[PDB]
């Protein structure tokens, strides 16, 4: 409860990025084998995000979930600010979808499962999220999957601030299953113009190959009224994804 780096001892260097580096560690104590962020304080300023940090470590602490990378505790010096997370033994999504270009029906489905899982769990547990790309997704023992994601005169349309923030993850979720069933995102072009265009008018198209419940799914998910994109309950209990999911 009450951490110092010498409760730790040091292993490899996970990577880096972005503020802070990873690197593998054990507690003295339990023994127990987990990474390691490092991030500096010095860094956070010229990027303005240090109580942005402190923020979201209060909120990430208290999500418990297979699917969600788990952050066990936080401590600081006045130079250093350290995060103790769950060490993901098998690589990124990133890497994985590079090494195999794109996924199998029933990996795609599982993977769904999974981040549908976990989002719904944060939407109980009263927190909305963002965008979640590939390389933020990291590989449990398992094969299971781990988000790693970090007054009078004032109109309706002011004070009710930002209305459907809950929907955009079910177009992330459109997003993904795309790509891994295809090997690319259903929006990337050439100019950035084009991709602006496509993602505007939501212009994707299923290569032959694509099966139809993945096309369904895929459809419902990608629309562009945010308030007709399915609630994450309806992507678990979709015959695709019932057909496919272990
Ligand atoms: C190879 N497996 C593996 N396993 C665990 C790992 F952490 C990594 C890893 C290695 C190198 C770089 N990044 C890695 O993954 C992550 C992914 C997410 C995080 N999460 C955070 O850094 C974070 C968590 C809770 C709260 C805040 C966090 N960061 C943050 C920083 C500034 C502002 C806001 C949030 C940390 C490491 N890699």
């Amino acid at each position: 409860r009450q951490w110092a780096l010498e409760d730790f001892e040091i292993g490899r260097p996970l990577g880096k990025g972005k503020f802070g580096n990873v690197y593998l560690a054990r507690e003295k104590q339990s023994k127990f084998i987990l990474a390691l962020k490092v991030l500096f304080k010095a860094q956070l300023e010229k990027a303005g995000v240090e109580h942005q940090l402190r923020r979201e470590v209060e909120i990430q602490s208290h999500l418990r979930h297979p699917n969600i990378l788990r952050l066990y505790g936080y401590f600081h010096d006045a130079t250093r600010v350290y995060l103790i997370l769950e060490y993901a033994p098998l690589g990124t999504v990133y890497r994985e979808l590079q090494k195999l270009s794109k996924f199998d029906e029933q990996r795609t489905a599982t993977y769904i499962t999974e981040l549908a899982n976990a989002l719904s769990y944060c939407h109980s547990k009263r927190v909305i999220h963002r965008d979640i790309k590939p390389e933020n997704l990291l590989l449990g023992s398992a094969g299971e999957l781990k988000i790693a994601d970090f007054l009078d005169y004032l109109p309706p349309e002011m004070i009710e601030g930002r209305m459907h923030d809950e929907k955009v993850d079910l177009w992330s979720l459109g997003v993904l299953c795309y790509e891994f069933l295809v090997g690319k995102p259903p929006f990337e072009a050439n100019t950035y113009q084009e991709t602006y265009k496509r993602i505007s008018r939501v212009e994707f198209t299923f290569p032959d190959f694509v099966t139809e419940g993945a096309r369904d799914l895929i459809s419902r998910l990608l629309k562009h009224n945010p308030s007709q994109r399915p609630m994450l309950r309806e992507v678990l209990e979709h015959p695709w994804i019932t057909a496919n999911s272990s």
